[PDB]
């Protein structure tokens, strides 16, 4: 199928290029001032990325005027859609009270309380400006609290712009003392955490890996991390920047597993810049300016616009009930997609939990990024371009994200588009056994 | 004297407490959910910080209704004041077009171009969500570009929440291989950079240290850094997160010293969450997704609200011309204050450049944080509380920051308040000689 796939992809590039001349012009101009016209690597794809001009609800428009149903929703940050009035009105009201207030304010405590109550494993928290900052601070807290240096993470793990892992840390990863272990391998985790126990400050893990392909952590593996971390005296940190959305009180609570710290981000700030870290009060005490040894400084951490937007979103829109309902809608979609793939006999599946899923061109159980390392990326590209042709805006990597305004008809369009993808590319796709 | 200062401080605490019961109530309530009720360490001060309820122009109101002239302006981020309609209208218009757009957009390129034009040592840039992230990325870029690991920084250096230095890296500082050298010591800088030449990836420095107390970098020292970095093959990185506002095209341009990379933050995002790193196109090429080996990820980096607010602020309000004019007003103020202190014979002075200055209770030249090691912190507190009594909201650390809405009358009131401070605390303040 090698040559045929190359040809199909060349055809797709041509069709995309011809359909999007304003986006191509914009790309060429913008490449003068930013490398590859780009400020967030995931937003770039070949031959050039679409410029997005406008959004409303779960609709996006590109520079050439195409309207799409949005199935990516700012990589899970955009759970409210692009134009929620509750969010916009909260931000406008905050701005009318004054911004850059340079002190403790009347909004930060409301959002802090809400988060501690909704995610009770967070006894106290502090706000950051990103998920990346939240994870850096959580790691810093654990190193100091334990007096140890080694940090256990998992291959495929993504914790932010300077905290990413393959078998080894990514080229942009901060040089902490990382021990990188295989995801969903409880035996190796127990053995290695025991071997290095007295040196391990922290075990940092996503309860479902996001960036690596929506790969659920198996309960026996996640429990092994909790058991081993407690055994050796390390802190367990759950990175729930993505997974906090997956159940009314997040995925760790759904699983009944308690981490010492938890990090949050993306949608929790109402669509605005946001992160948070929190957990045990005795660990968070390190940052109490009255008595603790650690400073945690930043400029925009408690900004009134983020505080207002986050509080409005979590109280009026993405409530605990709404999180559960969106999860149910996502489970139904993933089941339909997997049934379709199986019925058609193709080696294609969708992995994930609830409102988050990812297309993969492999058969069998997907338990780690290793199971996906051989996937033909040209097929992911063909899928992406096919979806654009079917008026659906997805991610190049095949990550599908539900948001609140997405209609049942929109979801039907996605399933139909996968059907037409399989129907039209049947000669190119790997066959199931 | 020592006993009398303790007494005066106890009195100030009591008066502050009695006058601010709503702020005290708010602090106690919020301390349940955030350590010390706090999310940004600099905002905490004893006995408890004021809650800020409202801002308009260069005025702030606390929870108990006290109105202050604002002389801190979000630690330089708030150069536009608290309610600039140009900023608010830009943000509103951006929100109306849709947020969380999940792609390259129509606003990021405009702001990138504007910044590159304003600071021509920046050939290309990428946006981040904070100054801390910008510095992390600049360092990461330099390590990869050079294939070296050692990073030269300076005592008292502040580069963000996980990049702070006293004589040694602060407890929260990421464990890069830092070599910490004395600020404003040209001879030591040349010797140590040359001695460790082959190991040094980067020399990272503020052209005027901000957090350590508005300490100008001397021409001989900064030139020694440029020369030494070039000699050994290291990159020079200027952290202009604060200093970019100090002249029409930033401090480094005024001094005529070209760094290989420059980091920016605070006011450049129009008061919204923001940072940027940029410089030589060949270094920034590491991040071009078409060809470069480095990813730079981050959810909110190119968000339309920041892109809109930044562009509106820089084009309509804080233009290069406005930066020059505000710097002139600041120079005039600093000279007035220094003349007053000298005339009164007190060991008190204000250090800095242009629109940024800092009170210090020390006599003689301030060249590094080491010169401030024996200062009595209780005197800074007495000043802070005195200024509150005189309807002036300042920083506990004595950092004074001009913003655009401040009137000449507001500035006169600051000078008068320092006059009344010296007049009323004569017996308590150290003498010049
Ligand atoms: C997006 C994400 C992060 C990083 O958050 P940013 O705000 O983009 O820095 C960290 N962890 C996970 C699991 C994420 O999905
Ligand atoms: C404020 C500041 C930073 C950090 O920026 P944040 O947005 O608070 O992370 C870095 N460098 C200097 C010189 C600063 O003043």
């Amino acid at each position: 199928t090698h040559a045929a796939i190359d040809q199909a992809l060349a055809d797709a590039y041509r069709r995309f290029t011809d359909a999007n001349p304003a986006s191509q012009r914009q790309f060429e101009a913008q490449a003068r001032y930013m490398p590859g016209a780009n400020s967030r690597s995931v937003l770039f794809y070949a031959p050039f990325p679409l410029t997005i001009a406008r959004g409303e609800g779960a609709a996006l428009w590109d520079a050439d005027g195409h309207r799409y149903a949005d199935f990516i929703a700012e990589y899970t940050a955009g759970v409210y859609g692009h134009s929620a009035p509750e969010i916009r009105d909260a931000v406008i009201e905050a701005m009318q009270g004054g911004i850059n207030l340079t002190g403790h304010n009347l909004l930060e405590g409301r959002l802090a309380r809400l988060i501690c109550e909704r995610f009770p494993q967070i006894e106290q928290l502090r706000f950051t400006n990103s998920g990346t900052e939240a994870n850096l601070m959580a790691l810093t807290a654990a190193l100091h609290f334990t007096g140890r240096r080694k940090i256990v993470v998992f291959s495929g793990g993504y914790h932010g712009g300077v905290l990413g892992f393959g078998a080894r840390p990514s080229p942009t990863t901060v040089p902490f003392d990382f021990l990188v272990l295989p995801y969903n391998d409880a035996q190796t985790a127990r053995a290695q955490i025991e071997r290095h126990g007295p040196e391990i400050a922290v075990v940092l893990v996503e309860p479902m890996q996001g960036a690596s392909g929506c790969i659920p952590g198996q309960p026996d593996f996640l429990q092994a991390l909790r058991e081993s971390a407690t055994q050796v005296g390390a802190l367990l940190v759950f990175d729930e920047v993505m997974t906090s959305r997956l159940a009314p009180h997040g995925l760790a609570n759904k699983l009944g597993i308690r981490s010492d710290l938890t990090t949050l981000g993306k949608y929790i700030g109402g669509g605005m810049s946001f992160g948070a870290f929190g957990g045990r009060a005795d660990v968070m005490a390190l940052f109490d300016p009255r008595t603790g040894p650690l400073a945690h400084s930043g400029t925009f951490n408690n900004n009134v616009m983020t505080m207002a937007a986050g509080y409005a979103g979590l109280t009026k829109l993405f409530t605990p009930e709404a999180a559960g309902a969106l999860a149910e809608r996502g489970e139904a979609l993933r089941a339909r997609l997997n049934a379709l793939c199986a019925n058609e006999g193709v080696a294609m599946q969708f992995t994930g939990i609830g409102s988050l899923m990812n297309a993969h061109f492999v058969q069998g159980d997907v338990r780690s990024s290793e199971d996906l390392a051989a996937v033909d990326g040209r097929l992911r590209q063909l899928l992406f371009f096919h979806l654009l042709n079917e008026d659906i805006y997805s991610s190049p990597r095949g990550f599908v994200v539900l948001s609140l305004p997405l209609t049942d008809a929109d979801i039907d369009r996605y399933v139909a588009a996968i059907g037409s993808f399989i129907g039209g590319h049947g000669a190119l796709l790997p066959r199931a056994n």
